[PDB]
Protein backbone atom coordinates (compact mmCIF):
# COMPACT_ATOMS: atom_id res chain seq x y z
CA UNK A 1 0.00 0.00 0.00
CA UNK A 2 1.61 3.26 -0.97
CA UNK A 3 2.12 5.76 1.41
CA UNK A 4 1.60 9.61 0.86
CA UNK A 5 2.07 13.25 2.41
CA UNK A 6 -0.18 15.92 1.83
CA UNK A 7 -0.27 19.14 2.64
CA UNK A 8 -3.14 21.72 3.13
CA UNK A 9 -6.33 19.47 3.07
CA UNK A 10 -8.05 21.71 6.24
CA UNK A 11 -11.55 20.43 5.46
CA UNK A 12 -13.51 17.69 4.86
CA UNK A 13 -14.50 19.01 1.11
CA UNK A 14 -10.87 19.30 0.03
CA UNK A 15 -10.27 15.24 1.08
CA UNK A 16 -13.48 13.89 -0.96
CA UNK A 17 -12.31 16.08 -3.58
CA UNK A 18 -8.69 14.69 -3.30
CA UNK A 19 -10.21 11.15 -2.61
CA UNK A 20 -11.81 10.84 -6.02
CA UNK A 21 -9.04 12.74 -7.99
CA UNK A 22 -6.67 9.89 -7.14
CA UNK A 23 -8.85 7.27 -7.80
CA UNK A 24 -8.83 8.83 -11.27
CA UNK A 25 -5.26 7.12 -11.21
CA UNK A 26 -4.94 3.83 -13.79
CA UNK A 27 -4.49 1.59 -11.54
CA UNK A 28 -6.39 2.92 -7.87
CA UNK A 29 -8.63 0.54 -6.16
CA UNK A 30 -9.52 1.87 -3.01
CA UNK A 31 -7.76 5.12 -1.06
CA UNK A 32 -7.93 6.25 2.75
CA UNK A 33 -7.28 10.14 3.50
CA UNK A 34 -7.78 11.37 6.69
CA UNK A 35 -7.75 15.52 7.60
CA UNK A 36 -6.13 15.55 10.62
CA UNK A 37 -3.34 13.26 9.51
CA UNK A 38 -2.24 14.86 6.28
CA UNK A 39 -1.94 11.29 5.21
CA UNK A 40 -3.56 9.42 1.61
CA UNK A 41 -3.39 5.62 1.97
CA UNK A 42 -3.76 3.70 -1.98
CA UNK A 43 -4.28 0.29 -1.81
CA UNK A 44 -4.49 -0.19 -6.12
CA UNK A 45 -0.93 -0.97 -7.71
CA UNK A 46 -0.78 2.52 -9.05
CA UNK A 47 2.41 4.54 -9.34
CA UNK A 48 3.05 7.27 -7.14
CA UNK A 49 4.13 9.52 -9.42
CA UNK A 50 1.00 9.56 -11.41
CA UNK A 51 -1.08 10.05 -7.48
CA UNK A 52 1.00 12.49 -6.40
CA UNK A 53 0.34 14.40 -9.67
CA UNK A 54 -3.48 13.80 -9.43
CA UNK A 55 -3.36 16.14 -5.89
CA UNK A 56 -1.11 18.67 -6.95
CA UNK A 57 -3.41 19.21 -9.95
CA UNK A 58 -6.03 19.92 -7.57
CA UNK A 59 -4.10 22.64 -5.85
CA UNK A 60 -2.46 21.69 -2.74
CA UNK A 61 0.87 20.37 -2.18
CA UNK A 62 1.79 16.61 -1.87
CA UNK A 63 4.89 14.11 -1.81
CA UNK A 64 5.54 10.13 -1.56
CA UNK A 65 6.74 8.89 1.63
CA UNK A 66 8.02 5.89 -0.54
Amino acid sequence: MLKLKVEGMTCNHCVMAVTKALKKVPGVEKVEVSLEKGEALVEGTADPKALVQAVEEEGYKAEVLA
